[PDB]
């Protein structure tokens, strides 16, 4: 993967190119207001060490922070998300893999259609990476999920268990 991050809008100003995860961009960028993703799937984070608000970007040009749904020009770390040809996730009503479970292998724009709860309290990512969204139709806060177990909502970087939708990280 390859991303170039620019301080100013429209790909202007000081920039930094990443081909790997970077946990602290402060030495290289004072702000980030545009991005060119040459290849790969990336998660940008507001704070260092993959913390704070998260934003998913894929191949293409983002001329201002709003183009990645950003709320500010704060980008202080970034992660390269591995590709996967298959996706499978189990979502649970209660913490520690209890309560109602539903398994997804495809995107879901309204979680509440079938998973009739407004919160997800634990989940197991069996295959592929996914983005969880606070609100329906892929809106609100984003939380990246990668293969492994998540026993509580704090484990995916959220401050509450509300989820409205979820989609696979795909590069096509």
């Amino acid at each position: 993967g390859k991303i170039t991050l620019y301080e100013d809008r429209g790909f202007q100003g000081r920039h930094y190119e990443c081909s790997s995860d970077h946990p602290n961009l402060q030495p290289y960028l004072s702000r980030c207001n545009s991005a060119r993703v040459d290849s790969g799937c990336w998660m940008l984070y507001e704070q260092p060490n993959y913390s704070g608000l998260q934003y998913f970007l894929r191949r293409g040009d983002y001329a201002d922070h709003q183009q990645w749904m950003g709320l500010s020009d704060s980008v202080r770390s970034c992660r390269l998300i591995p590709h996967s040809g298959s996706h499978r996730i189990r979502l649970y009503e209660r913490e520690d893999y209890r309560g109602q479970m539903i398994e997804f292998t495809e995107d879901c724009s309204c979680l509440q259609d079938r998973f009739r709860f407004n919160e997800i309290h634990s989940l197991n990512v069996l295959e592929g990476s996914w983005v969880l969204y606070e609100l329906s139709n892929y809106r609100g806060r984003q939380y990246l999920l990668m293969p492994g177990d998540y026993r509580r909502y704090q484990d995916w970087g959220a401050t509450d268990a509300r989820v409205g939708s979820l989609r696979r990280v795909i590069d096509f």
